[PDB]
Formats: structure tokens, C-alpha cells, sequence
């Protein structure tokens, strides 16, 4: 009697699972929002700025209508490279941005320590495979962590949250290329005899000169007894794959759940209803970026509610032009949105004017919504760069570009307004008087912005 | 010098073939229509339509506007894992319905005991799969079995006929779910020393309780004899592919013969002129059910002229308005013709009047073919599941729904007319007096079917 | 720690890499055009008009509409073979075209006695596939040859040049099936004790008649000496594959160079933008062959600038309908360029006053460029076969067809004119006394053209 060889690992639900991270896959929670969960765990940080930047260069003509392919290609050949490393260490990617990845070793507190050894020796490892002009910088935290999941009954959103994710984000901002950069409290938490570390100028946070452990350390060893607290290493017959979603079977109740956090476009293509290669292209979109502050954005139980009752308010607002929030994150100072207008053949004509209403809508509604203390609100028009950026098991749709970066910093530059570039001024033909000419400001990572203005909108009020 | 290892398979004959069964595939018969062929055999008829029941709950708001997607995924595991353990134990899977898959042994007279042996433990793997609210139910029968193959120059069609054929519905419509019922000459003709049955209240045909051999038996060494008989077993070099089919090479004339069962949409994909998931929907259509007795469904010699001359009519028919018919087969009483009007992008306006108009057509022609004792034609619209169902190996388009199993149950309960449900009467808006409201029947497997008509037609008459 | 297995090697760089021979992929040159170089190998030109004269079996209503797909599938099983043979002997394959595929072992001048025993073996294995109506003819030479590099700024284009590229065409047209035909040079280069050859009456080139080496020879020791000369041989642990291109990593600058080889048409079914099918098509074309001749085609220094000329004025006359050079190669007689007028969605109206308006003008053109002796052009519409041709991993988009042969014909019998057949002709509507009508020649190949005529042009002149 014959035994063929199990064939099929390519189900929808595997390829939706790629889309997120094991914390949502194997999370199995409530589908009330907000949701909130706590527990203890290392971050990495890796800022791939360097990478992204190379956006620009693809817009030549050199590229021969070529450039956001040929993007894609390079930049996932490389990201992948990352991916693999974090992957095989154990972690787990949360999420993907132009500039960064995210990435968790969720362990029990008693474990920190030794997890922080094995983070530290994959952040030289990745350091390792760019030797020899584009490099990446680490940021590394550890300590308590909060996840927030929010959304309704048809789209979902996680974040995490707390000292630890602020931590890390410090601490690659603190970082020169090739630097892994620990964080006060990963620092306080690690295992100090693995590592020769020099302080940093004005700052608690520390930099990784060397990884030397004791005479009789083998780290293979090491990471082996390590495996014992990490739930879902891939192992025994299945430790040739690089996840165990990669093993997840049909199960409607799930993919139900997990469908919710990826866009329909994404989904069309995964149900094999759109071409491979549709989403990856350079289009010119409209990037509107809110960030929400609070007074404490380390506590969930209170920026919880505040960021649902704000999402309810968004997803309506973007409903109406097809607008989609691209991504969420927490910045150094509070919660953002990445909405875009026009991506996955979703572009409405007057994108500009509409835009600009959706983001005065939103900026009013968010302004009055208990704990969110300032709203502040970004708007950039320009070619940008749209595709799923990662590895084949784990990757996540991007959008990446100049103007993307500029919407990013015009929300944390011209606090508490809404802003908008000279494209969006230029192009809405609203009369001149519903905006006001800003003060020129350098911005991190902006060369020439062009003029900036605030959208004061329609009464002088 | 190098010896990289042979890669392709996936030929567009390769793909072709994964529709069919070895029965056609290596059959090598005449291209004459009809055309018949007498054999003996094992049948197997496993009872999915526990599985396929699902469709309703697919067609909930909950599914997001992916049921169709979710359903062909859920449903394809399960009936995936059925169709491995059916062609391990050396079977052809013959046709796949919305209800059941239908396998065959084919083998020598002299071997029909022993093969049957081989059968019962195939039945009950295939129940072993379920244990712990989806399950299935198995009729077996054997003896003599004759085959049709009908159609014209572009298109064909097979069935198998006889009392066999005949017996191996009665003996799954008597089974409760986990049961593996015998036929009254699988039970004459089987190895009793292999297994304990009980008698079935009211029939000749058995309940098999339990396979237990004698002390010496080793049921891979029997199987392995019983290979001897198998003609297409995948052995030696190939004995790691589930099918022998996977290795056909390109062969045009054969290609020619094969593809001409294969609807052309399905080709479409096949030829990678249409996205691979684009036949997976959940679609308006109207079912026409064509049923014909005769007065003895056992004699191919005589009914096979008989559906020949029905076929030629139904395909000139179904022709103008691009019906399709999607599956022919025998039912306990009579051949029946499962047409579809709106499926692969073959949506007419008017599909109503125009699928009651051809319906007439059809009775009235087919009333007078000779041999053909009894026309009845159940006409039902609505939402159905269409898609590739099945393993990668072997799978066939199918259709699934309520509807699908109204208008099968009204040709039924329905004799000797054309009937129509609710939808079609309403929306064809044709004048009302070319109806009758006919009695309300409790029907297999229907829950509220709301008012049925007959389709008088266009004169009092 | 685990170590999963690499996987991706389906890179964009990769897929165009399969539409090139190494010759170009690692070629590294300058992007100055015209661009030669000079080497020393030995050539294989596989006539493979056996099986590309099947085409008008297929374009039969036996093939149902599907005769495009079932063309390409059995023209690419047995091309993919030879392929292998080639590929795994060491030899590069520079291009495939309706009538033959031509391959290369370039080597240094030294070796060039060895490799030719293994080409010849090479030979006698691909003959070998076919023992049991379909058969090759293989014409081999050996020598210097001359390699060219044309185009603009988006385009490039190669040919190989010089006396052993005119020796495998006279060769190739000497054997009758079954052979192996050597030139001159080759035989005078060859290791005679390996072979017995027989002369060719009025022609110093020979026929292999047996390869019978000598008592102590060892045919796999023999070729692992071989690959000490062959820079690209799959090795080590990549001698699973055919290629070394299958290895390529992606590199921007590198795939700017190689995608414009390339049609825009296949590179959007690289890009997963098009379905994988949709280039294998019968359609209705208009063939445009321009042939070139020259004082001396052996001379790359001279005639590379003048085809460099040429191609600059050809480029933009078919830059205005659409028209495109699907390949370009060296005839007996001189430089010729396949343009095509309808193929990849590029089809405009009047495809036929435009094709002999553009005729016309490269002909006026080409007439005036210094060192072009003679242009001759054949003009002839009808269907034709389109689609990618060759194996998975080396394999090119390729156009067969009786109007091919005929326009290729035409521009060798009726030499220094622009000649058209009748579909052409007629179907302009353009004047008559804008033609004449010429004499009827016996031309190869070509069973009745039908009315053949010159296209004289507007004015008596």
C-alpha cells in the first residue's frame, strides 16, 4: 500500500496566516473591543530606512516603467534575509513599515534574561549579513508589554503598547548603522557577563559592543534549553519549516477571525481572484496620517477605548471615499493612522478635496473623544510605492515613499492642526482662505517639503 | 555530467486528466456514440451530504462575502482526505455530486472476493477520518457493470449503468451515518470469514458490524497480492504519486479525446487564460433537472440509444442560452441530465422564461424518443455554491445548493412533468394560466420548498 | 537552532534570465552600441522544421479551439528535451526560432578538438530521443565567431557572426534527417580518431557516420576533463540544476540590462500582471522580414554599425503602429529582422496599408545606410502560431507559421525589392497600380504562395 508525501500547505487560511504575527494566529481571543492583554517579553527594532529610501531612485526613468517591480524584488530579497534570522532565533514579526520592522520574543518574566542573550546574538547575526552602502540599526527593549485589538465587526487592528515599545523605538533612534542599542531596562534585565556594552551621551539606554560569553558556552546548546519557553518553534517533524502557521489547516471559525485584519484586495488576490504582481505598483495616492496623543500612552485600559471610539469614527469617515487605513502604530508620542486614498483600484476622482474634508471630519470628531488629549493630522499627495513587503511565510502590503515620510512628520512638526502639502493646496482649487501658509520648519528626513499650510477650513469661525 | 532531477508534471493533459477517471483516461475506445462496455467491479458510495449541507451556513453575512471561498476550502480537506484513502486502496473515483462520490475496483470475476475485502477496510478508514457533527455513510455493491460513453463531436459524457450501479444507491440511502452497507450480492459475493454483519430490517442488503480476519491474516501482505489485479497501481519508480495519471505526457490525439469532457471554462483555467479561483462563487442560477425512465435501467444495449437521442436534443437545447449541463447520472429510477443556465460568465437575461421555454422543448422531445417510458423536469432558481471540488489529483466542477437539491427532489416526487419553484414562476412573469399551483409533498431532504407549479405551457392543449 | 532549506529562486531577475543564454547574462559589457566581441567555439543548429511544419495540423477544427495550446504543449515536451541534452553537455543555447534552435560551446582555441567530441556525442544523443514522422537534422562548426550587440537606449539585440555561423547554416541545410553534418573547419579541427565520417558530394563538409573512440576511452571521465573549460557548468552543490541562472540573486542594475532583451508583453508575465497563458495564441498577424545584405557578413567591425543603423531607423518606424522585431538573426544571405504587425494586444487597424507604408520606409532607408548592399523585404499576412517556446529554463517567445516561411522566402527569391502575398494585396485596398504583379517562382518550402506581387509605391517614379 502506497504512502504519497503530504502535499498541500497552500490553503487560504495559510495565506492569510502570513499576513500576521503568531500573537494574533494562536491568539485566540474575545472578538470584543477593545481587547486588552498584558504579559512580559523582548522587542527588536530593526530600522530599515535604508532600504526604503531607495524609493526614489526607482521613480527614474532608468527603470523603464519597470521601478516598482524592480523595487519589490530587491527589497524583499533583503528583507527576507531578516526575516529568516529573526524567524529562525525564535521571534516573532508583528508588524512591517517603510522605515522598520517589529519583531517579539514573548516569554515568562524569569525567562528575560536569557531570551535578551538570544536577541542580542540575532541583532548581530542580521548586523552580519549586510557587511560590505546599506546597513540597518537595532533597537532592542524588554519588560512588560500591553496589546490592544480594536476594530468591528468587520476589520480588526492590534497594537502593542507600553514603557518597553516606547523603549525600543528610543532606542533605535538613539542608534548609528550597524549599533544594537539596548534599553535601560534590558539593560537592568540582561545577562551583563555575555556582553561588553559602552554608555550612550546623555542617556540611561546602552550600545552592544560584544557578544562574549564564558569559556564553556555553546550557544546552540544554549538556545536549545531556550526553545523549552518558545510555544511555537517549529519542531519534530515540522522543523524544517520556518513557522508552524505554515501547518494551519481549514478552520472557517479562524479564518473568519484572522480575514478581518487583511484588506479585500489582498484577499482577492489570495483567493487566486487577481493577479500575483496587481498590488505592486507606484501610484500616485494621497497619504493621510493622524496621530492621536494622550495623557498616559503607556496604559491601555485607558487609551483603549479612546483609540476604538476613534477607529469607529475613522473607518466611517474613510468608508465613504474608499479610503483604508494602511497601518496603526504607536510613535514615540502617540497612536497613528496611516489612511490612504486612491491604492488597490480603489481611486475616486476630487481624491484631494475629499481628503482633505475626511481629514478635517476626522481631526474634529477625534478632537472631542475622552483621553485623546491633542489630534494632529497630516495630509501629503504623490507617487508612492504600494506592495506586500516580506517574506513569503511573513509579509505585510506597504506603502512606502517621500510623501508617505512627509505626511509622518508634518503630524509630529505642526502639532494639533491639520496640515497639508503644496500638491494637496494646489490641486483641491478650494478658494485660497480655507488654509493658512505655514512657517517653514526642517524636518527629520525631509528635504525640501516645498510650502506647507493648515487646513483651516470653510469658516473663519 | 550533471542529472538534474525530471520536474515537469503539469502538463495541460496532466490537468485535463485530474477530472476524469482511469476509466476514461485509459480507456482507449471508440469515438462511435453511444458507445458501450461491460465489466465487473466493486462500487463505492460515499454519502457526503453532511458536508455539503453547509452551503446555507456559508451563505450567512457572518462569511464576509467569502463564502464561496471558505466553503470550496473546507469542503475540499475533507473530501481531499476521502479521495486519498480511495486511491491508496487501488480505486477510481468516477464522479463527484453535491451528495456523494462514487468509486469503482474494477477487477476480474474470479477477484471480486477478495477485492471486496480490500473495500470494507477502505470503508472503514474512511470513517476512521471522522471519528468525533460531519460524517459520512457507505453503500458497497458488486458484480456486473456496464459503461456509456454518449455525446457528439465536441462534447462527451459517461455513466455507468446496471444492477450493481442500481444496488450501490439503495445500500447507502438505507445506511445511518458511520455505516458500511453491503448490497445483497457484495454480501454473496464476499469473504464472510473476514467479517461480521447483521441483517437490515425489511432488506436483503447488511450492515457490516466489524472486520475481523483470521489470526494469520496481514493486511498489507493481501493488499499486495491484491495489486496483481490492479492495472494502473502506482508502483515502482511512480509508486509515490497518488495516480498514474500524473505522469501522462503530451498527446494530442488523446488530448482531443480527453478534453471533451471538460467544460470549456474549466479549460480556460486549465490553459492559464483564467485566474485559478475564478470558478469558485456563489451564483444565481436556474437548475433545469432533467429525469428519464425507462422501462428496464439495467440494459445498456437499450438505453443507451435511447439517452444518445435525448442527449443530441438536451445540447441543442441548452445550446441557444450557453446551458450547461453539469452532471449526467443514474439515479434509483432513471438517468437524469443536472443543466445549469447562468454559470461560468454565461449569464443571458430572461434566464427564466427562457429556462422554462427550454424545458418544454426538452419534455416534449424527449416524450417521444423511443425506449424512454417517463420525462419529468424540475426547475428551481436561486443561489448555488459552484467549484472545482475534490483533490489536486482528482476533482470535478460541481454544484451545490438548496436549490439544486429542490429541483432533483420535484422531478422525483414530480413525475411525467415540467415543475417549477416559486422563483421562477414569480420571475418569469410569463401569464399565470401557463402554470398550475400544484399540491404541496413532503420532500427528502427539503424544508419548506414554498408553492411548486407545473409548467403547462402556452396552450389549454 | 533549526536550518529549513532554501527556497526562492522564482525572482524576477531569474524569469527574464530564462529568456537569454549566458553568452548575454553574464556577459558584462558595455552598454555602447554597437558592441562586438570575438571568440573562438563550436556552434549546433538543430533543425527543428519537423516539428514546427506541424502548425497547420493545428490550426484544424479537429483542435476545438484549443489549437494554440495543444501546439504549445507538444512543441515545448520535445523541444524541452533537446534542451536538456543541450544544457547538461555543457552548451549554451543563444536562440530558438520556428525552423531551428542554435546552440554554442564557446572555448578557448586549444580546446577547441575536445569539445568538439563532446557536441558531437551531444548530437548523436539528441537524434537518439526521436529513433520511432518526426526527426532533426543537425548541422555543427566550429571557429571564430564574431558576437554583436545592437539597440537603444530600451532595446538590445544580439546576433553571433562570421564564417563558422554561415558554416552551421550550410551544414544544417545539407543534412538530410537523422544527420550530423560537420563544416569543413569543424572536420579539419575535429579528433578523428573518435569518428568515421563520409563525404558530402560537392562539398568538402562531412557526415558523421559513427563516433567509435578509441579501446581505453571513457565517455563521462573524458567529459569531466571537459568542464574544466566551461566557466558556467552547474557544480557542486548546484549540479542538480540545469542552469547557473536559475542561482541569480536580484541585482537592479544587473536586470536593467537584461529586461531589454526582452518584450514588454513577457515581462508583464514575469511581473504576474498578465496570465501565464495568454501569449500562446493562433493569431492573425502581418509578418514584415527584412533582409539585409552586405559586402561581407563575416566582418563584425564593418557591418555591425550599418545593422546598428538600421535597427535605429527600424525601431522608430515600428515604434508608430506598434510593430515589433521578434528576432533577428544571420541568414546565408545577410542580417534579417521578423517584424511582427499585430501580436501581444498591439493590434491597430489597417494593419495592412501600414505594414507596406512601413516596409516602404525601411526599405528607402536601409537602401541609403553606408555598407548595406542590398535590402530585400517580404511581406505576407495570415495566422500564426505565437508563443513561448522552449523549456522552463530556457526558453523564448517565438512566431511558426506558413505566412513566416512564406514572407522568409520571399525576401530571398525576390531579392532588393518589397514583396507581399495576396491577403495582403487585397486587403489594403491601397491602388492597384501601387503594385505589380510579379513572376510565380518554386520557392522552399512553400506550397502555393498564391499571387505574389511588388509593392512599387505611390508615385510611377
Amino acid at each position: 500500500m502506497n504512502t504519497p508525501k503530504e502535499e498541500f500547505q497552500d490553503w487560504p487560511i495559510v495565506r492569510i496566516a502570513a499576513h500576521l504575527p503568531d500573537l494574533i494566529v494562536y491568539g485566540h481571543f474575545s472578538p470584543e473591543r477593545p481587547f486588552m492583554d498584558y504579559f512580559d517579553g523582548v522587542l527588536m527594532f530593526v530600522d530599515i530606512s535604508g532600504f526604503t529610501a531607495m524609493t526614489e531612485k526607482f521613480s527614474s526613468a532608468m527603470y523603464m516603467d519597470r521601478g516598482a517591480e524592480q523595487l519589490v524584488e530587491i527589497l524583499n530579497y533583503h528583507i527576507s534575509a531578516i526575516v529568516e534570522k529573526v524567524l529562525i532565533f525564535g521571534g516573532d514579526i508583528l508588524k512591517f513599515a517603510g522605515d522598520a520592522l517589529l519583531a517579539l520574543w514573548r516569554v515568562e518574566r524569569k525567562q528575560l534574561k536569557n531570551i535578551i542573550t538570544v536577541v542580542i546574538k540575532c541583532s548581530l547575526e542580521i548586523h552580519g549579513l549586510f557587511e560590505t552602502d546599506i546597513r540597518v540599526k537595532i533597537g532592542l527593549a524588554a519588560g512588560h508589554i500591553s496589546m490592544l485589538v480594536f476594530g468591528d465587526e468587520t476589520h480588526s487592528h492590534f497594537l502593542v503598547i507600553g514603557q518597553a515599545v516606547d523603549d525600543v523605538r528610543l532606542a533605535q533612534n538613539m542608534a548609528q548603522m550597524n549599533d544594537v542599542i539596548l534599553s535601560p531596562n534590558c539593560w537592568q534585565l540582561c545577562d551583563r557577563s555575555m556582553i561588553e556594552i559602552e554608555s550612550v551621551p546623555d542617556q540611561r539606554a546602552v550600545k552592544v559592543n560584544f557578544l562574549k560569553p564564558p569559556p564553556n558556552f555553546n550557544f546552540d546548546e544554549f538556545f536549545t534549553k531556550c526553545t523549552t519557553f518558545m510555544h511555537y518553534y517549529p519542531s519534530g517533524e515540522h522543523k524544517n519549516l520556518l513557522r508552524l502557521a505554515c501547518t494551519l489547516k481549514p478552520d472557517p471559525e479562524l479564518e473568519m477571525s484572522l480575514q478581518k485584519y487583511v484588506m479585500e484586495s489582498i484577499l482577492k488576490q489570495i483567493d487566486n481572484k487577481q493577479l500575483q504582481g496587481y498590488l505592486s505598483e507606484l501610484r500616485p495616492v494621497t497619504i493621510v496620517f493622524v496621530n492621536l496623543m494622550f495623557e498616559d500612552q503607556d496604559k491601555a485600559e485607558e487609551i483603549g477605548p479612546a483609540i476604538q471610539d476613534a477607529y469607529m469614527h475613522i473607518t466611517s469617515v474613510l468608508k465613504i471615499f474608499q479610503g483604508q487605513i494602511n497601518k496603526v502604530f504607536m510613535f514615540d508620542k502617540g497612536c497613528s493612522f496611516l489612511c490612504v486614498f486612491g491604492f488597490p483600484g480603489e481611486k475616486v476622482p476630487d481624491e484631494l478635496t475629499h481628503a482633505l474634508e475626511c481629514a478635517m471630519d476626522i481631526f474634529d470628531f477625534c478632537s472631542q473623544v475622552h483621553k485623546i488629549q491633542t489630534v494632529s493630522i497630516g495630509v501629503a499627495s504623490g507617487i508612492v510605492f504600494c506592495g506586500i513587503v516580506g517574506h513569503t511565510v511573513r509579509h505585510e502590503y506597504t506603502v512606502i515613499g517621500q510623501k508617505v515620510n512627509l505626511a509622518a512628520r508634518m503630524m509630529m512638526y505642526y502639532p494639533g492642526i491639520v496640515t497639508c502639502d503644496s500638491v494637496t493646496y494646489n490641486g483641491s482649487n478650494l478658494p485660497a482662505y480655507f488654509f493658512k501658509e505655514l512657517p517653514k520648519k526642517v524636518m527629520k528626513g525631509v528635504a525640501d517639503s516645498g510650502p506647507l499650510y493648515q487646513y483651516w477650513g470653510r469658516t473663519e469661525k
